[PDB]
């Protein structure tokens, strides 16, 4: 986005700034050219001369101003997408009760109890706790008035800067390339919910190649799905953004709500006003408040599915500033947030839409960077989606879904104290699809330490989870 406004209040925002991650057993085989990324200043392993309060923010580079014509491009391809993906959801889109978009509802996961309130409740020294009732799914006397205010169209707010307490690239940590959590308030969590949590849902129901979206998905089982739908195509391209999130230019946000958030779609006119407030924020970071006009925050209740649908329409939006008589059926694509695999028929110029998508403030790349960029002829056995491959699987002719080993060395590498056995059995899910070979010498370290899966039980797990008639026929 663009900063416009950067100013010193006398009340500090405190943020954490120990990590909680620690190395385990297997760093000290595996040796990854990972780490936890930096939460101080003063940390030794920075590059001496590095303010980490200027990088976390220089993403920040400007909010890209679309001319009429681009504009009007924008809202017709914004309007064919709502079209598709609405003709399949449906209209059922009324908002969400109180109680619903506390516990949740079929579709939509419960709201977290016990994680971070937001502001103002933060320098009171409240917790979510004593703000909503999350057993009852009722609300207290302070969420209460701001949904009012919320009713009324008055209701302003802060976001909280969170430095991300996560496993990097030894260079991104090097550099101070820290990410952030903008941490919103827990009432515009709760209201964004109840304007497009029934939306939301169906979305998760639906995911696929028709919508565009994976959000929701189980990679285990919607593997062999998403697998056999492109594996029917001529060109499958992988497609990687840079700050893909802070570079939604305002003019692509605003017209994506008003065309896909419609009431005529089955919305509240709330749904719409409440997603806006997204696009001009105010950021609290220490003694800091700093002003962004333009891109997404990371802490809102559906930012997986807003970033989502704005990459289905950039994509639609720069081939056909691009190409005569394009329309959705002269591609296929499915994305999760920033991340894109697309397919299609028609030898498509992919190193020329650069520039395209240059007019939407974006920048692309393709994944496997190789000489002269974008190249035809690629298939979805080459391509990365969701940190995963796509491989067959020889004993059961489904594709299953595998992770580098160097990812899964460095996820094994480091845990929060008194978590690693869970987060064994966690990766174990996953490393599984890497074979009896590559799962067996992953696991070593923690050999006699820890209960580690047999490679067989998860094998087995898994084939029953894709296909239960091929496991019941494999007993034939
Ligand atoms: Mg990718």
């Amino acid at each position: 986005g663009l900063i416009v406004d950067t100013r010193d209040v006398e009340e500090r925002v405190h943020v954490m700034r120990k990590t909680k991650l620690a190395p385990t057993v297997a760093h000290g085989v595996f040796n990854p050219e990972f780490g936890p990324a930096a939460l101080s200043n003063k940390d030794p392993r920075l590059n001496e001369g590095v303010v980490l309060d200027e990088v976390i923010f220089s993403k920040h580079k400007g909010d890209t101003k679309m001319s009429a014509e681009d504009k009007a491009l924008f809202r017709r391809c914004a309007a064919d997408y709502a079209s598709r993906l609405h003709s399949v959801l449906g209209t059922a889109n009324a908002p969400l009760s109180i109680y619903e978009a506390i516990k949740g509802v079929d579709g939509l996961d419960a709201m977290e109890p016990d994680t971070a309130p937001g502001l103002p409740w933060a320098l009171q020294g409240k917790r979510r706790g004593a703000l909503i009732d999350f057993e009852n799914g009722t609300v207290g006397p302070e969420v209460e008035a701001a949904l009012k205010l919320m009713e009324k169209r008055e209701y302003k707010f802060a976001c909280q800067t969170f430095l991300k307490d996560e496993i990097r690239s030894m260079e991104k940590v090097r550099a101070g390339k820290t990410r952030i959590v903008d941490v919103l308030p827990v009432e515009h969590i709760l209201y964004t919910r109840m304007m497009i949590g029934r939306f939301c849902a169906q979305m998760h129901s639906n995911n696929g190649p028709q919508i565009g979206s994976a959000v929701g998905c189980n990679p285990d089982v919607d593997w062999q799905r998403f697998g056999t739908h492109f594996a029917q195509y001529r060109n499958v391209w992988d497609v990687d953004y840079s700050a893909f999130d802070a570079n939604h230019c305002s003019d692509a946000m605003n017209i994506m709500f008003e065309e896909v958030f419609r009431t005529e779609f089955g919305f509240h006119p709330n749904a719409e006003w409440i997603l806006k407030t997204l696009v001009n924020t105010e950021h609290a970071y220490e003694n800091k408040r700093i002003t962004v006009e333009g891109g997404m925050p990371s802490g809102c209740s559906a930012t997986s599915i807003i970033n989502t649908i704005l990459n289905n329409i950039y994509v639609l939006y720069a081939l056909r500033r691009h190409y005569e008589g394009v329309e959705l059926d002269t591609y296929t694509m499915i994305s999760y947030g920033d991340d894109i695999v697309v397919a299609s028929d028609y030898d498509l110029d992919f190193e020329a839409l650069k520039p395209h998508f240059k007019s939407l403030g974006q920048t692309i790349t393709p994944a496997d960077k190789s000489d002269k960029g974008f190249v035809l002829g690629h298939s979805i056995t080459d391509v990365t989606f969701l940190k995963r491959h796509f491989h067959m699987d020889y004993g059961t002719g489904f594709y299953k879904p595998v992770m580098a080993s160097k990812t899964l060395e460095a996820i094994l590498s480091f845990a929060r104290r008194g978590t690693i056995q869970e987060k064994l059995i966690s990766v174990a899910g996953l490393a599984v699809h890497s074979g009896p070979d590559e799962y067996r010498r992953l696991f070593e370290p923690f050999q006699g330490l820890f209960e580690i899966p047999s490679y067989r039980s998860l094998y087995l797990r898994w084939v029953n989870a894709v296909c239960g008639d091929a496991a019941a026929l494999a007993h034939h």
